């Protein structure tokens, strides 16, 4: 894949590994690492006409930022879980 796609894949794997161990501080760090990588990747795909599965992920990503900033902690938890799963499945299409 692209180098950026591999960076995202690796970072998703790390988030899953941290989640498995219950290391919530490391999950937070790794989600923050994912943030700029996904943002850049997504806009690259948009510059070449777009992917509906990518668009779906990004829609959820925006909703997550809106929920988190508003303190809507239940909506953040649900949306993060579902969107990170959509991204794992997307990048498993390799
Ligand atoms: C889950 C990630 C994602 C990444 C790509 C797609 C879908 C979800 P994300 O939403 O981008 O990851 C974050 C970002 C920021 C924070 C903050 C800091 S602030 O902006 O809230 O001040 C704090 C925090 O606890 O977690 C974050 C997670
Ligand atoms: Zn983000």
């Amino acid at each position: 894949g692209s180098p950026l796609a591999q960076q995202i894949k690796n970072t998703l794997t790390f988030i899953g590994q941290a989640n498995a161990a219950g290391r919530m501080d490391e999950v937070r760090t790794l989600q923050q690492n994912l943030h700029p990588l996904w943002a850049e990747y997504f806009q690259q795909t948009e510059g070449s006409g777009g992917s509906p599965l990518a668009q779906q992920i990004q829609y959820g990503h925006v909703l997550i930022h809106q929920a988190r900033a508003a303190g809507r902690m239940d909506e953040v938890r649900r949306l993060s879980e579902n969107t990170l799963q959509l991204m794992k499945e997307y990048f498993q299409q390799s």
